[PDB]
């Protein structure tokens, strides 16, 4: 909570 949301996948080849 506060400012924090679902960010996308980290998948980094």
């Amino acid at each position: 909570l506060g400012q924090q949301q679902p960010a996308p996948p980290q998948q980094p080849y």
